């Protein structure tokens, strides 16, 4: 099972860049979803979850089908919110329907990421949409009530090792949990790419309490939450060690992300040795934009 990139016909750099700079505008535009969060943690989201369907022993899943498209995975449980991520993109896919729908889902997560002034992600065109039958079955994505040894395995199926995993959960400064999408409640939420997940779990004062859905989760008086698996990454010594590296080196933080981030849009894609170099969009900010 290989998946060969395979770049849409005719297609440089400069039609990306216009597909990132209509997201991006869009991200701006509209402000008012979800009190005013905007909608970049959820794209963020979303082309987190179309990517960590893959299986590195078989090769199914991942980001390269645009399977996410389909009802069987539209409808994981697991996926319950990204329907707003996917109506955000859906304007966009018209006014450049050239895309394929996994190259457009993944980079409206790189454009979420750099407009909310997080690190360049260098993102890859190629993606080529699959037919409905390759569409991974639910539950493959992780859950959030488990413990630190869960999240390592968890995570060796999409061959991402420690310190992948801690960066990559940093992504959870982003935005908020809700209620009816996953049983968990929300606290403060930012819509600013930093390393504030790692000084908030080592500086806040936590406590365990049982929330309305019945489960459970991490509080503080502040006003913040964190899942249990995000928690574990204080509990286990190694991933608390790599916390504290992030939660006291910015840089160190962004250009680990960067390149877990990349790596994990890309799972499961074969490029060819004389596929395009990654590209690096620029931000509307850098274009005046
Ligand atoms: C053990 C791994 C993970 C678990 C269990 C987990 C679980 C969750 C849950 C329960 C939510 C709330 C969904 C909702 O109620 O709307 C959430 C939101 C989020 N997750 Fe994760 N997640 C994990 C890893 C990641 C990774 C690796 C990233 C990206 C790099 C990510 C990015 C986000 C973002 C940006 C949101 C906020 C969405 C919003 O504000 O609508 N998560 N995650
Ligand atoms: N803002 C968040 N803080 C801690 N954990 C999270 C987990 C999922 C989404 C948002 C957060």
């Amino acid at each position: 099972l290989v998946h060969v990139a395979s770049v849409e016909k005719g297609r440089s750099y400069e039609d990306f860049q216009k597909v990132y700079n209509a997201i991006a505008l869009k991200l701006r535009e509209d402000d008012e979803y979800d009190n005013y969060i905007g909608y970049g943690p959820v794209l963020v989201r979303l082309a987190w979850h179309i990517s960590g369907t893959w299986d590195k022993h078989d090769n199914t899943g991942g980001s390269y089908g645009g399977t996410y498209r389909f009802k069987k995975e539209f409808n994981d449980p697991s996926n319950a919110g990204l329907q707003n991520g996917f109506k955000f993109l859906e304007p966009i896919h018209k006014e450049f329907p050239w895309i394929s729908s996994g190259d457009l889902f993944s980079l409206g997560g790189v454009t979420a990421v750099q407009e909310m002034q997080g690190p360049k992600i260098p993102w890859r065109c190629g993606r080529v949409d699959t037919p409905e039958d390759t569409t991974p079955d639910n539950g493959r994505l992780p859950d959030a009530d488990k413990d630190a040894g869960y999240v390592r395995t968890f995570f060796q199926r999409l061959n991402m090792n420690d310190r992948e995993v801690v960066a990559l959960m940093g992504a959870h400064a982003l935005g908020k949990t809700h209620l009816k999408n996953s049983g968990y409640e929300g606290g403060g939420a930012n819509n600013v790419f930093t390393n504030e997940f790692y000084l908030n779990l080592l500086n806040e004062d936590w406590k365990l309490e049982k929330n309305d859905a019945n489960n459970e989760q991490w509080d503080s008086k502040s006003g913040y939450m964190m899942l249990p698996t995000d928690y574990s990454l204080i509990q286990d010594p190694k991933y608390l060690s790599i916390v504290k590296e992030y939660a006291n080196d910015q840089d160190k933080f962004f250009k680990d992300f960067s390149k877990a981030f990349e790596k994990l849009l890309e799972n499961g894609i074969t490029f060819p040795k004389d596929a395009p170099s990654p590209f690096i969009f620029k931000t509307l900010e850098e274009q005046g934009l």
